[PDB]
């Protein structure tokens, strides 16, 4: 996150850190006891999911819960068009709901968020393209852009400062507006924070998400 503030412990207790050999590469959100929502553009082979984290470099044994990924589900992701950038990760077991691990609720199918709506985005990403990750979670206030600056598959945001928004390591992290996960961080163009940030429009996929959630398992073999 660029242009943000250091989070406090448990300020975003739904947040996931997705790791490859212990290295954070994307975020996500717990959306069900058994499932984390992230971006399809974040996928690799043999990753883990860490919930309840605060400082990436600390063990935090009494706060964290760690999981392997038993299955991944997507709905027509197209990497060329950056379309349908949404992935559900089935965890190896149900997460325990604690003061440091909670579920982030979803919008109903086709719910909208109007231009001008204030949201937040949090994550462990860098402050500049190619810079180091932040060991602590950071967060920034963002505002939904006019539709003409975006595209239907996405919810787009900007900030009033020169640079604020997502960066490397924030892919997959949720956009929270009015208490709901209205977006999944997907991409931005140009320097991090110049704007707009593009998030997958979660509300387009609610019925599909519910299908996954209600039919756990690795799918056809
Ligand atoms: C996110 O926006 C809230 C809403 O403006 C900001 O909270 C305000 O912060 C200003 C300066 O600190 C205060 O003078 C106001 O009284 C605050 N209002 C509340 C509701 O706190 C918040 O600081 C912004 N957060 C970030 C990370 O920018
Ligand atoms: C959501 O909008 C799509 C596209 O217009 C429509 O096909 C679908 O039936 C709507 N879904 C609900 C549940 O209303
Ligand atoms: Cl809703």
């Amino acid at each position: 996150i660029v242009g943000g503030r250091k989070a406090r412990p448990r300020q975003f207790p739904f947040l996931a850190s997705i790791q490859n050999q212990g290295r954070h590469f994307c975020g996500g959100a717990l959306i069900h006891a058994r499932f984390v929502m992230t971006a399809a553009s974040c996928f690799p082979g043999v990753s883990t999911v860490v919930l309840g984290a605060y400082d990436l470099r600390r063990r935090e044994r009494q706060s964290r819960q760690t999981f392997s990924i038993s299955s991944m589900s997507e709905n027509g992701y197209d990497p060329q068009q950056n379309l349908n950038d949404l992935m559900l990760l089935q965890l190896d077991r149900e997460a325990n709901l604690t003061s440091s691990v909670t579920i982030l609720p979803l919008p109903l199918q086709n719910a909208t968020v109007e231009a001008g709506t204030r949201c937040q985005v949090a994550g462990w990403g860098s402050q500049r393209s190619g810079g180091r990750l932040s060991r602590f979670p950071r967060f920034v206030n963002v505002t939904v852009t006019p539709e003409d600056q975006c595209r239907p598959n996405n919810v787009c945001t900007g900030v009033l400062t020169r640079r604020g928004g997502i960066c490397n390591g924030d892919g997959g992290t949720p956009l929270v507006c009015e208490g709901l996960a209205h977006g999944v961080a997907s991409f931005s163009l140009g320097p991090c924070g110049r704007g707009p940030d593009f998030f997958t429009r979660v509300a387009l996929f609610r019925d599909w998400i519910d299908g996954v959630l209600n039919n756990p398992g690795p799918g056809p073999a």
